[PDB]
DNA sequence: GCGAAAAGTGTGAC
DNA sequence: ATATGTCACACTTTTCG
DNA sequence: GCGAAAAGTGTGAC
DNA sequence: ATATGTCACACTTTTCG
């Protein structure tokens, strides 16, 4: 609908998986769009610690945020969790695209709507849950999401400790000892992949 | 400009201290524009226990997130920090008047765009920092705010160890022990009122 | 500006 | 108290040419 | 579906 | 190896009518 004329005006790349879409600090000046696939947004302690904050995927925007003011810097950190085709546009090409139709620019703030509404959640579970908590709500809340393939009792899902690690933060063997304390407790069933019940 | 355009398309209400102008619960359907005061945007613990998200000032926007999708529940919680003019439309007069002056959906969306950054910030500080680390912080910031008297050295902040407490997701008698170990370093001076910056 | 009622705060071994 | 991190390395379990 | 690294992981007791 | 949460209430400071 609106996406085409937009997605015209946009220049395509590909990235392989693993590769470094954005740069925290780097200066803000291109928006994006994931075309195919999915990445990864996660910020960084100066002594390298990082925090995985959430999954993009195909239809979401990338690196919105430089839009609204300019001077500033890329917030986060986007990786390829996969292969993707980005479409690219600068910034001042899209603040004019938004003069001519006023519905990208919508498409985009609904968009933060629901990541600032999904981030303050995960404010409060940092805060108020343990983290055998935040784990549980970490192993509902992922296996659903579109990665998820509908396993006959209870969905099923492709994670490491050590990710799961970097989205509740604590780390791949309290990660650990906890997943199992779920599996004898019963709620799951692990090996590699992740069974929920 | 046209913020004017909007609020001559508005309904002020006057709102006293204390006074919870959102529920975490209800549907959104209205979108609030503070025109004077100061309101705070909080969330409950499974029992009570508060966690500040942000404060809000006026010339901000709120409950903005339902302004793009049906029946959804107003997400937080914001009680007037001090007495409240906050300014009324309903969603559709709102896209009513999107359709014509693009221009606040811009002014809208850019305070989206820094809360995104101030609250992903936040989750840095609860996953990275550790007490005294998140509470330093906190009053970097709180002494930034518009809230903040002048002070010959250092900014007059006015707060409850309390509120810190909840700001910071750590008990009240953390926040009074750091507090202090602050004071003993020089760093800042207390008593209801604090100083950052010596004294 | 008054103070009385309400609210805030330390303390320390687990 | 009570919950969680931090150590080394041989260990699985998953990678793919 | 072949094995061989490459990843990812459980010790425990301070 | 460690940090911070806990519990009660005299005592201190803020509130607000
Ligand atoms: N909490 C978040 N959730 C989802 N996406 C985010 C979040 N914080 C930042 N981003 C995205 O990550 C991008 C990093 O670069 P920019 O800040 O330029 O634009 C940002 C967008
Ligand atoms: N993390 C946040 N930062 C700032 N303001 C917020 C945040 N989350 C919610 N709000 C505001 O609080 C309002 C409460 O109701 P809504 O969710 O309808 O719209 C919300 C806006």
């Amino acid at each position: 609908p609106t996406l085409e004329w937009f997605l015209s005006h946009c220049h395509i790349h590909k990235y392989p998986s693993k590769s470094t879409l954005i740069h925290q600090g780097e200066k803000a000046e291109t928006l994006y769009y994931i075309v195919k696939g999915s990445v990864a947004v996660l910020i960084k302690d100066e002594e390298g610690k990082e925090m995985i904050l959430s999954y993009l995927n195909q239809g979401d925007f990338i690196g919105e945020l430089g839009l609204f003011e300019e001077g500033q810097e890329r917030s986060a950190w986007v990786r390829a969790k996969t292969a993707c085709e980005v479409a690219e546009i600068s910034y001042k090409k899209f603040r004019q695209l938004i003069q001519v139709n006023p519905d990208i620019l919508m498409r985009l703030s609904a968009q933060m709507a629901r990541r600032l509404q999904v981030t303050s959640e995960k404010v409060g579970n940092l805060a108020f849950l343990d983290v055998t908590g935040r784990i549980a709500q970490t192993l509902l809340n992922l296996a659903k999401q579109p990665d998820a393939m509908t396993h006959p009792d209870g969905m099923q899902i492709k994670i490491t400790r050590q990710e799961i690690g970097q989205i509740v933060g604590c780390s791949r063997e309290t990660v650990g000892r906890i997943l199992k304390m779920l599996e004898d407790q019963n709620l799951i069933s692990a090996h590699g992949k992740t069974i929920v019940v």
